[PDB]
Protein backbone atom coordinates (compact mmCIF):
# COMPACT_ATOMS: atom_id res chain seq x y z
CA UNK A 1 0.00 0.00 0.00
CA UNK A 2 0.96 3.64 0.09
CA UNK A 3 -0.27 7.45 -0.13
CA UNK A 4 -1.03 8.35 -3.70
CA UNK A 5 -1.78 11.62 -5.13
CA UNK A 6 -3.58 12.08 -8.62
CA UNK A 7 -2.04 9.04 -10.54
CA UNK A 8 1.24 8.92 -8.46
CA UNK A 9 1.70 6.39 -5.80
CA UNK A 10 4.39 6.79 -3.00
CA UNK A 11 5.14 3.63 -0.86
CA UNK A 12 8.02 2.98 1.86
CA UNK A 13 8.75 -0.53 4.05
CA UNK A 14 10.33 1.34 6.70
CA UNK A 15 13.79 0.83 5.06
CA UNK A 16 16.78 3.60 5.60
CA UNK A 17 19.31 3.96 3.53
CA UNK A 18 22.49 6.31 1.94
CA UNK A 19 21.51 7.62 -0.98
CA UNK A 20 23.06 5.55 -3.59
CA UNK A 21 21.46 2.48 -2.05
CA UNK A 22 18.13 4.23 -1.69
CA UNK A 23 18.04 4.81 -5.56
CA UNK A 24 19.08 1.69 -6.22
CA UNK A 25 16.68 0.09 -3.85
CA UNK A 26 13.62 2.19 -5.47
CA UNK A 27 14.76 1.42 -8.88
CA UNK A 28 15.01 -2.29 -8.45
CA UNK A 29 11.64 -1.76 -7.23
CA UNK A 30 10.85 0.07 -10.99
CA UNK A 31 9.72 2.72 -9.01
CA UNK A 32 12.47 6.26 -8.53
CA UNK A 33 12.72 7.95 -5.20
CA UNK A 34 9.75 10.28 -4.17
CA UNK A 35 9.96 13.39 -6.24
CA UNK A 36 7.07 15.67 -4.49
CA UNK A 37 6.60 18.50 -8.11
CA UNK A 38 3.60 19.69 -5.74
CA UNK A 39 2.61 21.28 -2.06
CA UNK A 40 -0.37 17.98 -2.82
CA UNK A 41 2.24 15.37 -3.59
CA UNK A 42 4.69 17.04 -0.58
CA UNK A 43 1.84 16.75 2.10
CA UNK A 44 1.50 12.91 1.05
CA UNK A 45 5.03 12.35 0.98
CA UNK A 46 5.20 14.27 4.50
CA UNK A 47 2.69 12.20 6.20
CA UNK A 48 4.45 9.19 5.58
CA UNK A 49 7.51 10.45 7.37
CA UNK A 50 5.28 11.53 10.17
CA UNK A 51 3.97 8.13 9.99
CA UNK A 52 7.63 6.57 10.29
CA UNK A 53 9.38 9.22 12.43
CA UNK A 54 12.37 9.51 10.05
CA UNK A 55 13.23 12.03 7.77
CA UNK A 56 13.31 10.98 3.80
CA UNK A 57 15.15 11.22 0.51
CA UNK A 58 14.01 12.90 -1.91
CA UNK A 59 14.80 12.11 -5.59
CA UNK A 60 16.55 15.45 -6.39
CA UNK A 61 20.28 16.42 -6.32
CA UNK A 62 22.93 19.05 -7.33
CA UNK A 63 25.89 16.72 -8.03
CA UNK A 64 26.04 17.98 -11.78
CA UNK A 65 25.79 21.80 -11.16
CA UNK A 66 25.77 22.80 -7.79
CA UNK A 67 22.80 24.94 -6.37
CA UNK A 68 20.86 23.34 -9.36
CA UNK A 69 18.65 20.79 -8.18
CA UNK A 70 17.35 18.27 -10.18
CA UNK A 71 15.10 15.42 -10.76
CA UNK A 72 16.56 11.86 -11.81
CA UNK A 73 15.22 13.30 -15.61
CA UNK A 74 17.73 16.28 -15.42
CA UNK A 75 15.61 18.87 -15.22
CA UNK A 76 15.25 21.91 -12.52
CA UNK A 77 12.69 21.75 -9.39
CA UNK A 78 8.99 22.54 -10.74
CA UNK A 79 8.56 22.75 -6.82
CA UNK A 80 10.36 23.85 -3.72
CA UNK A 81 9.58 23.93 -0.12
CA UNK A 82 13.16 24.64 1.77
CA UNK A 83 13.18 24.98 5.50
CA UNK A 84 14.63 28.34 6.26
CA UNK A 85 18.15 29.06 5.39
CA UNK A 86 18.38 26.17 3.23
CA UNK A 87 19.57 24.89 0.55
CA UNK A 88 22.80 25.61 2.28
CA UNK A 89 25.44 23.15 1.05
CA UNK A 90 26.64 22.76 4.52
CA UNK A 91 26.63 20.04 7.31
CA UNK A 92 29.50 21.96 9.60
CA UNK A 93 30.96 23.03 6.49
CA UNK A 94 31.29 20.35 4.26
CA UNK A 95 29.25 19.44 0.74
CA UNK A 96 25.50 18.87 0.58
CA UNK A 97 24.47 17.59 -2.92
CA UNK A 98 20.97 15.76 -1.37
CA UNK A 99 18.08 16.25 0.24
CA UNK A 100 16.01 14.89 3.21
CA UNK A 101 12.03 16.12 3.80
CA UNK A 102 11.08 16.54 7.58
CA UNK A 103 8.07 15.56 8.99
CA UNK A 104 6.92 19.59 9.15
CA UNK A 105 7.42 18.68 4.90
CA UNK A 106 9.97 21.40 4.68
CA UNK A 107 13.52 20.27 3.16
CA UNK A 108 17.19 20.12 3.57
CA UNK A 109 20.38 19.61 1.74
CA UNK A 110 22.04 16.73 3.14
CA UNK A 111 24.99 14.80 2.21
CA UNK A 112 24.84 11.88 0.17
CA UNK A 113 26.20 9.54 2.71
CA UNK A 114 23.31 10.38 5.11
CA UNK A 115 21.24 7.21 6.15
CA UNK A 116 17.38 8.05 5.68
CA UNK A 117 13.81 6.73 5.02
CA UNK A 118 13.43 5.08 1.98
CA UNK A 119 9.95 6.76 0.12
CA UNK A 120 9.70 5.23 -3.22
CA UNK A 121 7.49 6.32 -6.06
CA UNK A 122 5.44 4.29 -8.81
C1 LIG B 1 23.88 16.42 7.83
C2 LIG B 1 22.73 17.38 8.17
O1 LIG B 1 21.57 17.04 8.01
N1 LIG B 1 23.14 18.59 8.60
C3 LIG B 1 22.21 19.72 8.79
C4 LIG B 1 22.45 20.71 7.69
O2 LIG B 1 22.20 20.07 6.43
C5 LIG B 1 21.49 21.86 7.90
O3 LIG B 1 21.66 22.81 6.85
C6 LIG B 1 21.80 22.49 9.26
C7 LIG B 1 20.89 23.70 9.53
O4 LIG B 1 21.41 24.47 10.65
O5 LIG B 1 21.56 21.51 10.27
C8 LIG B 1 22.48 20.41 10.12
O6 LIG B 1 23.83 20.86 10.17
CA1 LIG C 1 25.18 21.19 -3.18
CA1 LIG D 1 21.59 21.94 4.49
Amino acid sequence: DGQAVGEKIFKTAGAVKSYSDAEQLCREAKGQLASPRSSAENEAVTQMVRAQEKNAYLSMNDISTEGRFTYPTGEILVYSNWADGEPNNSDEGQPENCVEIFPDGKWNDVPCSKQLLVICEF
